[PDB]
């Protein structure tokens, strides 16, 4: 019993944190075999940043104009390439910790851990969701560029994020692996609109199961509602239309606990219409939308 | 920007965690050196532990009894001893995965992260304070006991818990690393007062003056109080009396804001009184308490 924002075990992207300088700027970087991913914006300066020609400042850089350490082990830089918003440096030596890893391109409404580093080191590891609109509400000051995000099943880490950016408004933007930003952003010192956020319909309905299975039940009612009537609330509250997917993967959740999605559905159109009334569900005073279905399921299975 | 309750990295903790198995039992153990720490209710059946008498129960069990074993690694076992609630078994090969650490006894309202396991395989990682009624709202199923609870500085790690024990009301009791029960907890399948908690009247301020410094300041206002205004009010609404010993650890903070502590509690004092109007401080629609000052400069700061 318990629920908790739970991340997963960072040792395994520990492993792969180096530090990447060019010139005046240090982020950090992802060792996996022998490639060393980082944001492309590590060879602008903080001048470069206000409309930077990324193909024209990289052909400035040689191999030895990157800087990679892991620690005591400076790596030998032998090739350098471009890829959207990344750099892959090549470097003469595999990672002897690399694990089992994926390049994934997560989905909005998705979950992931997030290992926040500083110059190559950890500073802390914490869950968040990768928001409607692709902005991320992360914790990341300057120099935290280039930390990841991932997931991980069993021994094989999804690698689904690389931070690159704040925005104006102190929300977060970045990358997959591949250095496509998620959302409509570009690495530019420029005001950026997120677009409208949404809340994330499924992953509630998830944390409110997760709340009845830890006993937290006061929100159940003797109502049921349908697909149509409670997007009309979701429509008004700004909360993403709930499909027959989104229903579909909360079976498992459904199963456990005996209560149809629907009827979990008008105890959310309750909750939306009503607020909390002072009271709490799981710790919270407020709706969560950061735990997806596979996340409850996960904890409260205790999954490894 | 952006404040989130972040854990430290968990990889000096997941390369000590093995599975320790006496008889039918299956459990967590932390490999430290060349010793095992464990709950000792690793020696007890279901029916055994309504009334265990520990002494009895581990006089008939012998070395080869406490299977210890680290994925492909199985453990030796050499000699075996109860420190309080806790089993040592002293192992033939010292972890080659040991970090540097301590084993401290945290006092109540400090933080700390609990990396969940089960059979000795980590599941996630997450932050949370100990309560000051000694217990954990944590997030534990069977088989999670001797997960631990830890704290990082630089190098070093620092042991503070190891989980024992769900309560009847769903929140946890465990030991430092030497087995002694924080709170009045006993190992045994009985129902156990925890106490009247109260809230961490330090926290709260430490994460308002994170708030504050990630934009978060609709809650500053043009008051202020004295020490003994703001206890009248923290008495009322059950939060810790605030001494001049928590005034001087949110020395830090205050300096960094420009806000002078009492001025802050003047705010919580609002805050207390009239609640949150609807909104929401740092994605909170609550005070949070599992902030401690020193968490919030090391966020605020990117220690790593
Ligand atoms: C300061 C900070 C805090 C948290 N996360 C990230 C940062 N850093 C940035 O955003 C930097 C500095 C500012 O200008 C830009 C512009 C574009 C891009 Cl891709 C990066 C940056
Ligand atoms: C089931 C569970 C869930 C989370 N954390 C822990 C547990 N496990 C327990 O509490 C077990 C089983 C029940 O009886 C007792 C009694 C005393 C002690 Cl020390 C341990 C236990």
């Amino acid at each position: 019993s318990g629920f908790r924002k739970m991340a997963f075990p960072s040792g395994k992207v520990e492993g792969c944190m180096v530090q990447v300088t060019c010139g005046t700027t240090t982020l950090n970087g992802l060792w996996l075999d022998d490639v060393v991913y980082c944001p492309r914006h590590v060879i602008c300066t903080s001048e470069d940043m206000l409309n930077p020609n990324y193909e024209d400042l990289l052909i400035r850089k040689s191999n030895h104009n990157f800087l990679v350490q892991a620690g005591n082990v400076q790596l030998r830089v032998i090739g350098h390439s471009m890829q959207n918003c990344v750099l892959k440096l090549k470097v003469d030596t595999a990672n002897p910790k690399t694990p089992k890893y994926k390049f994934v391109r997560i989905q909005p409404g998705q979950t992931f851990s997030v290992l926040a580093c500083y110059n190559g080191s950890p500073s802390g590891v914490y869950q968040c969701a990768m928001r409607p609109n692709f902005t991320i509400k992360g914790s990341f000051l300057n120099g935290s560029c280039g930390s990841v995000g991932f997931n991980i099943d069993y021994d094989c880490v999804s690698f689904c994020y690389m931070h690159h950016m704040e925005l104006p408004t102190g929300v977060h933007a970045g990358t997959d692996l591949e250095g496509n930003f998620y959302g409509p952003f570009v690495d530019r010192q420029t005001a950026q609109a997120a677009g409208t956020d949404t809340t994330i319909t499924v992953n509630v309905l998830a944390w409110l199961y997760a709340a009845v299975i830890n006993g937290d039940r006061w929100f159940l009612n003797r109502f049921t509602t349908t697909l149509n009537d409670f997007n009309l609330v979701a429509m008004k509250y700004n909360y993403e239309p709930l499909t027959q997917d989104h229903v579909d993967i909360l079976g498992p959740l459904s199963a456990q606990t005996g209560i149809a999605v629907l009827d979990m559905c008008a105890s959310l159109k309750e909750l939306l219409q009503n607020g909390m009334n002072g009271r709490t569900i799981l710790g919270s005073a407020l709706l969560e939308d950061e735990f997806t279905p596979f996340d409850v399921v996960r904890q409260c299975s205790g999954v490894t």
